[PDB]
DNA sequence: GAATCATAAC
């Protein structure tokens, strides 16, 4: 297939679709995640093309902080009266091209969350806190990721709220209900 | 049988 039409370039198309955009300014766009892994799941992307956190440098520090600020504003505007917790962050190893910040509610109540990989990508060190990434860029000048990230995706299912170990995704989804 | 493991997508 073509480069432009490859599955990995999908965000570059979605970020330009008015029906997916929930906020725009001079620097960033916010879209709904197409396969949300919780009740609220947005992606914040800069208009400027940066392939991944591997290409981030100190020139991008203000932009990374701006993406975070916008993420927090979207939470207020769209889910302010919600009693939900949110996290903002980046997958240690992304799949989709173009840097994008995850803004996701912590219920993890969604049909699109289907496997151990989905769970661990948001609930282990594989999920890099937005603030941590920002501070690493500020102090070290670039983002580095330690070895062993793919292995984290295979860890036994463990609830993010109470640390209980669950034997399956259906049982985990059931268990999560108690933290509503 | 239900659910997960890994592989494949030309
Ligand atoms: N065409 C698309 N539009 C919006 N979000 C997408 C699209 N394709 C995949 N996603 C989401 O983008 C994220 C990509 O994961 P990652 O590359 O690990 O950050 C996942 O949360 C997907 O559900
Ligand atoms: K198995
Ligand atoms: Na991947
Ligand atoms: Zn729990």
């Amino acid at each position: 297939g073509s480069h432009m039409g490859h599955w990995s370039q999908g965000l570059k198309i979605s970020m330009q679709d008015p029906k997916m955009q929930v906020y725009k300014d001079e620097q960033v766009v916010v879209i709904k995640d197409k396969y949300p892994k919780a009740r609220y799941h947005w992606l914040v992307l800069p208009w400027t093309s940066i392939s991944s956190l591997k290409a981030v440098a100190r020139e991008h520090l203000e932009l990374l902080k701006h993406m975070h600020t916008v993420g927090e504003k979207v939470i207020v505007d769209f889910a302010g009266s919600s009693k939900l917790r949110f996290r903002l962050g980046y997958h240690a190893i992304p799949s989709m091209s173009h840097v994008h910040l995850h803004v996701i509610s912590q219920d993890f109540d969604s049909p699109c969350l289907k496997n151990k990989k989905h769970w661990n990508s948001f609930n282990t060190e594989y999920f890099l806190e937005s603030q941590a990434v920002i501070e690493m860029v500020q102090e070290a000048g670039r983002v580095t990721v330690r070895d062993g990230m793919p292995e984290l995706l295979k860890l036994p299912l463990r609830c993010h709220e109470c640390q209980q170990l669950l034997p399956s995704i259906p049982q985990l989804k059931e268990h999560l209900r108690k933290h509503w």
